[PDB]
C-alpha cells in the first residue's frame, strides 16, 4: 500500500487508493518539476508537506470546492467593496504573492524555497497565476493556484489588511464566471474557507468534474496580466 514515486517516470498511483487517515495520503518522494507537479494536477493530486520531511502527495476524500457563484459575502462586505481602498490586479507579482503566503507562518511554513521555485516555473511556463490586492502602493494580500482548463486549483492566499483576500477572491469569482470559470479547487476545507462558502464534494466527484473541466477552455487571453478592478 502506498507509494514512493521514482525520478524516473512521472506517472502517478490512481487517487482512490489514497489512505483514509492522513486523509488523502497517496505517495512521497519524486520531484517538483513543472512535469510531474502538472502531471499531479492533471490527476487531482497535490503536494503538501512540512520543511524536513520528503515530498508527500495528496488526494483527500471528500475534497474542497467552491462554486464561483456561491461565494458567501456578508453584507458589510458589500458595503466595503462598494466604496473598496483596494486594486486588484492578475498576474502581476506572482513571486511576490507566494513569497506572501510563504510567509503566513499559521502554515505558509510548508511552503519551502524548493516548492516557491517549484510553482515559480509553473508561472513562468503559464500554468500557475496570481491575483494581487493592492493597497494605494502596497502589496496588501493575494492568492495564486494552477490553472486547469475552466477549473481553478487554489494553492494559498494570504492577507495583511482586513478584507484583502476576500476581495482577491470576490473580483476574482466575477472575472472567472464571466469568461467561463466553472470550478475552484479548495483542496482541504478549513474555517476560513468554509465561511466563503467552500464545501466538500466526494473526491470521485471532484474527480470527474476535473476530468470534463481540464478539457474546457477560457479566453484565450484570460491570463495576460493585467488590472481587474480599480479603487475609487
Ligand atoms: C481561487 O483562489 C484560491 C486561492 C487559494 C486558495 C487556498 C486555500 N486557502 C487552501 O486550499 N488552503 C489550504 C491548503 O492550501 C493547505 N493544505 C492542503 N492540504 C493540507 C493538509 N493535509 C492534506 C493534511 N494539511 C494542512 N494544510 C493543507 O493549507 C491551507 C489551509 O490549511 C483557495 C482559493
Amino acid at each position: 500500500r502506498l507509494v514512493q514515486l521514482s525520478r524516473h517516470s512521472i506517472a502517478f498511483p490512481s487517487p482512490e487508493g489514497a489512505l483514509r487517515e492522513p486523509n488523502g495520503l497517496l505517495a512521497l518522494g519524486g520531484d517538483l518539476s513543472p512535469a510531474r507537479l502538472l502531471m499531479a494536477y492533471q490527476r487531482g493530486i497535490f503536494p503538501w508537506f512540512s520543511p524536513g520531511d520528503p515530498i508527500l502527495w495528496w488526494s483527500p476524500d471528500p475534497r474542497a470546492v467552491l462554486w464561483p457563484e456561491s461565494l458567501h459575502i456578508s453584507r458589510s462586505m458589500k458595503r466595503f467593496h462598494k466604496r473598496s481602498p483596494y486594486r486588484v490586479t492578475m498576474n502581476y507579482a506572482f513571486g511576490q504573492v507566494i513569497e506572501g503566503c510563504a510567509s503566513d507562518r499559521e502554515e505558509g511554513t510548508w511552503i519551502t524555497r524548493g516548492v516557491v521555485e517549484a510553482y515559480h516555473r509553473l508561472h513562468e511556463l503559464g500554468h500557475a497565476h496570481s491575483i494581487e490586492v493592492w493597497r494605494e502602493d502596497e502589496l496588501v494580500g493575494g492568492m495564486y493556484g494552477v490553472a486547469q482548463g475552466t477549473l481553478f486549483c487554489g494553492e494559498s492566499m494570504f492577507s495583511r489588511m482586513e478584507n484583502a483576500s476576500k476581495t482577491a477572491l470576490l473580483v476574482f469569482c466575477e472575472e472567472f464566471i464571466g469568461h467561463g470559470g466553472k470550478l475552484i479547487d479548495c483542496q482541504v476545507l478549513n474555517d476560513h474557507t468554509a465561511s466563503l462558502g467552500a464545501c466538500e464534494i466526494p473526491r470521485r466527484d471532484y474527480l470527474n468534474y476535473l476530468n470534463q473541466m481540464r478539457l474546457g477552455r477560457l479566453p484565450n487571453n484570460f491570463w495576460v496580466p493585467r488590472c481587474l478592478f480599480s479603487p475609487q
